């Protein structure tokens, strides 16, 4: 039997849970299925990586390139203007999420277009990442470690930049064979210089589309009918839309900012809400019981 009251990780003040009885029954099912039935579906930026550090906001994978030595101050000025204009639409309470779709396509196309003009070589991504301020959430080594030990499928589905994300986890020593990355991947020219992005754009609000376009992955994992989903946006809730069969799914959401505005909505839509929480200890505690 599962009792959250007796799990110390669940007593942290960052832990908000609307329906603890329901959470216990989902976790109960996760434990029952063990390793053989488990898979993880997660975004990257601000979920696996930190939102802030020492009162200073940490970079998204996109920001790692924005802030690097290969990008000029005038470009960063334009990237910031794009962000100020378009982020206001992202967080706009009046527009429906569907209405925000074209605006997100514009923002990401325009910001990716600014990076392309700056001339980013593939060979420099290692240095750029090593010199960046990116941080993984506390407990990432045990997170990735226990999962790889038990061969648990991990699907990292990111609206960020796939090449950057991959370099982050590679340098962290946690890009193991069980980890599949679906993101916006760079397209390089004959000289190994960024000229564009591959495939269909993934942004904060269209992850449903990509979830369905990964049938290959999810049908291979038909038996993995128990899911742990980790997100930090409302859009991350769509990341399991491609899952073959669902027996139990637990949804854990990092609420990193806009806390007063979003808390009620997060508590209604995620089973577990982690408020201004920079660790993976709650998910790790569930894995400890399950694996
Ligand atoms: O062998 S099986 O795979 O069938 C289930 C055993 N598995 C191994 C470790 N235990 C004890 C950790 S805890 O319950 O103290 O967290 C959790 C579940
Ligand atoms: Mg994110």
């Amino acid at each position: 039997a599962v009792h959250l009251k007796m799990m110390p990780e669940f007593q942290k003040s960052s832990v908000r849970i609307k329906n603890p009885t329901r959470v216990e029954e989902i976790i109960c099912g996760l434990i029952k299925g063990g390793a053989a039935k488990l898979q993880i579906i997660t975004d990257f930026d601000m979920t696996l990586s930190r939102f802030s550090y020492n009162g200073k906001r940490c970079p998204t994978c996109h920001n790692i390139i924005d802030n690097c030595k290969l990008v000029t101050d005038e470009c960063r000025r334009k990237l910031l203007q794009l962000k100020e204009q378009y982020y206001a639409i992202e967080v706009d309470p009046v527009l429906t999420v569907e209405e925000k779709f074209p605006y997100m396509v514009e923002w990401y196309t325009k910001s990716h277009g600014l990076l392309i003009e700056q001339g980013i070589p593939k060979a420099k991504l290692k240095e750029i990442v090593a010199d960046s301020d990116v941080m993984l959430k506390e407990g990432y080594e045990n997170f990735f470690g226990k999962l790889q030990q038990h061969g648990i499928p991990v699907f990292i589905f990111s609206a960020g930049i796939g090449d950057v994300l991959e370099e982050v986890i590679r340098q962290a020593g946690v890009y193991h064979s069980n980890v599949k990355v679906v993101s916006n991947f760079m397209d390089f020219d004959e000289n190994g210089v960024l000229k564009g992005f591959k495939g269909e754009l993934i942004h904060v609000f269209n992850k449903h589309d990509g979830a369905l376009k990964n049938t290959d992955y999810f049908s291979q994992l038909k038996d993995n009918s128990n899911i742990i989903l980790l997100g930090d946006s409302q859009g991350d809730l769509r990341m399991a839309d491609g899952v073959a069969n669902v027996e139990h799914i637990l949804k854990i959401g990092y609420l990193n900012d806009r806390v007063d505005e979003l808390l009620e909505k997060y508590m209604d839509s995620y089973d577990i809400v982690l408020v201004k929480e920079e660790s993976l200890e709650v998910v790790n505690s569930i894995l400890q019981k399950t694996l």
